[PDB]
């Protein structure tokens, strides 16, 4: 048009508008005062006004990120505040932009944002809700700056959707929490799962991102043609790139095109993208992204026909080694919605591999010809550690399993600490309540998507504190063997025992007025260092210590003198097992 703003403004509204302006400046001046936004976005909300009224008037013909950027060098405390930031005001537009994007402190040092009383909380979001909530967007923005505004706004929404149900409820507390928790888990998920992304996208490159891409998008549109699939994987790997690079608006409209050419084709990819497709500017993307598999043809031939069999495989290999690979993708892909993205990664690298073994010898077509068998192994080791794990978390409760992880990862890397091992364990737990709910179909899909978040936050301590050289080696390869190498793993051998320190076994009239979470952490926590004094007791022999103490807890906090029995009965424990685990 004759104006950005303007038209920004009437496609996304007042409300939305205000609110992303803020969380964008809170993504970049992270040091200024709430107070201190607001001003802003009504300076600029009441600018944006000036337009729509007349798009001609002064400036309204600038670039947004002219604009922005002019607003930014405004802020007079900037260079006592933030300092080498506001030497980018002396460049002009193309550097000035990209020197903000580059002094955008990703993790700043704030204090960690402790949740109030939930009546506290419910009140404040009584009197004045649009600041109750501007505030925490607030916090939350400057926190995470790299958090795509958009996606945060959505996350708002379903915040004041809790606190408009729940605070209207008696038991406010029983309904407000268990959303809370749920809410700040999946932003989280979402946050790592983000950053890991653009982690990949750096690490092995273009070629393992669109490999990546192509048996994703070839799962979802199992109906759509390579052809599209191909257009689709470009583009998308064309906007993971730019939005990874931090850039807010180049970012946006990326997204905003592809998911309009989504739409726009839509009958050319899938027949669930109904309702995206009907929503508005701000959401279809986002819908699109959360969207459903589509039925597959079920009119499909079939592969071993067109990459066993067909001579001239070898010869429309060479010809285009990747998109004959990527054709295999999207083939074996798109048949089974069920497989982990990475398990079809596997199978076409070892494709890849055999292809590369026998296209080179004098009868191809009786070298490759053994390759669907070699697949067989491949897929049944992911699919065996399913069952088997989903088998037992029946078998135990949550909480029962967990322990059971506990003990075992505590064997395989007693180097790991203590607090670390109980985390890890604990997350994993959840991985397994959240998908063996699912049926064998979704249960593959759903595994990897969390153990992969789980899988790098753990990397990522060993990347500041490493303690073995194994979790290490697996942290480092590549990420279609960064989960077969944990799962390989064996008891360490080599690791000498602890020494005991009774006070890591003296349990004082505490634990019996603990919350749930905190009765189990600590005894968690004791579980681990069980292990890592006696690494060598049975799974009886450990389990017996562990009924010694289930009862001892009972007798010590359902008895009239808490403290003595602790002291009393808690020497009989340590003696017993001492001896017990000899
Ligand atoms: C996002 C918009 C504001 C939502 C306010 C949520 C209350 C913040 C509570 C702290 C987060 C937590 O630890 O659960
Ligand atoms: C200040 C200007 C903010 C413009 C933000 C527009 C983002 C629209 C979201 C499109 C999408 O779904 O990707
Ligand atoms: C945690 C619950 C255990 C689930 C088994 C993990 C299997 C992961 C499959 C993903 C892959 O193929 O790498
Ligand atoms: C911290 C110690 C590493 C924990 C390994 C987690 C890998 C989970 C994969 C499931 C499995 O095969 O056991
Ligand atoms: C040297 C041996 C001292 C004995 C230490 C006992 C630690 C066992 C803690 C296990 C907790 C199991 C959880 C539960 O029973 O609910």
């Amino acid at each position: 048009h004759k104006s950005e703003v303007a038209h920004r403004f009437k496609d996304l509204g007042e409300e939305n508008f205000k609110a992303l302006v803020l969380i964008a400046f809170a993504q970049y001046l992270q040091q200024c005062p709430f107070e201190d936004h607001v001003k802003l976005v009504n300076e600029v909300t009441e600018f944006a006004k000036t337009c729509v009224a007349d798009e001609s008037a002064e400036n309204c013909d600038k670039s947004l990120h002219t604009l922005f950027g002019d607003k930014l060098c405004t802020v007079a405390t900037l260079r006592e505040t933030y300092g080498e930031m506001a030497d980018c005001c002396a460049k002009q537009e193309p550097e000035r932009n990209e020197c903000f994007l580059q002094h955008k402190d990703d993790n700043p040092n704030l204090p960690r944002l402790v949740r109030p009383e939930v009546d506290v909380m419910c009140t404040a979001f009584h009197d004045n809700e649009e600041t109750f909530l501007k505030k925490y967007l607030y916090e939350i923005a400057r926190r995470h700056p790299y958090f795509y505004a958009p996606e945060l706004l959505f996350f708002a929404k379903r915040y004041k959707a809790a606190f408009t149900e729940c605070c209207q409820a008696a038991d406010k507390a029983a309904c407000l929490l268990p959303k809370l928790d749920e809410l700040r888990d999946e932003g989280k998920a979402s946050s790592a799962k983000q950053r890991l992304k653009c982690a990949s996208l750096q690490k092995f490159g273009e070629r393992a991102f669109k490999a990546w891409a192509v048996a994703r998008l070839s799962q979802r549109f199992p109906k759509a043609e390579f052809a599209e699939v191909s257009k689709l994987v470009t583009d998308l790997t064309k906007v993971h790139t730019e939005c990874c690079h931090g850039d807010l608006l180049e970012c946006a409209d990326d997204r905003a095109d592809l998911a309009k050419y989504i739409c726009e084709n839509q009958d050319s990819i899938s027949s669930k993208l109904k309702e995206c497709c009907e929503k508005p500017l701000l959401e279809k993307s986002h819908c699109i992204a959360e969207v459903e598999n589509d039925e597959m043809p079920a009119d499909l031939p079939s592969l071993a026909a067109d990459f066993v069999e067909s001579k001239d495989v070898c010869k429309n290999y060479a010809e285009a080694k990747d998109v004959f690979l990527g054709m295999f993708l999207y083939e074996y892909a798109r048949r089974h919605p069920d497989y982990s993205v990475v398990l079809l990664l596997r199978l076409a690298k070892t494709y890849e591999t055999t292809l590369e073994k026998c296209c080179a010898a004098a009868d191809p077509h009786e070298c490759y010809a053994k390759v669907f068998d070699e697949f067989k192994p491949l897929v049944e080791e992911p699919q065996n550690l399913i069952k088997q794990n989903c088998e037992l978390f029946e078998q135990l409760g949550e909480y029962k399993f967990q322990n059971a992880l506990l003990v075992r990862y505590t064997k395989k890397v007693p180097q790991v600490s203590t607090p670390t091992l109980v985390e890890v364990s604990r997350n994993l737990g959840k991985v397994g309540s959240k998908c063996c709910k699912h049926p064998e179909a979704k249960r593959m899909p759903c595994a990897e998507d969390y153990l992969s978040v789980v899988l790098n936050q753990l990397c990522v301590l060993h990347e500041k504190t490493p303690v073995s050289d194994r979790v290490t080696k697996c942290c480092t390869e590549s990420l279609v063997n960064r989960r077969p190498c944990f799962s390989a793993l064996e008891v360490d051998e080599t690791y000498v025992p602890k020494e005991f320190n009774a006070e890591t076994f003296t349990f004082h009239a505490d634990i019996c007025t603990l919350s749930e979470k905190e009765r189990q952490i600590k005894k968690q926590t004791a579980l681990v260092e069980l292990v890592k004094h006696k690494p060598k007791a049975t799974k009886e022999q450990l389990k017996a210590v562990m009924d010694d103490f289930a009862a001892f807890v009972e007798k010590c906090c359902k008895a009239d003198d808490k403290e003595t029995c602790f002291a009393e009965e808690g020497k009989k424990l340590v003696a017993a097992s001492q001896a017990a685990l000899g």
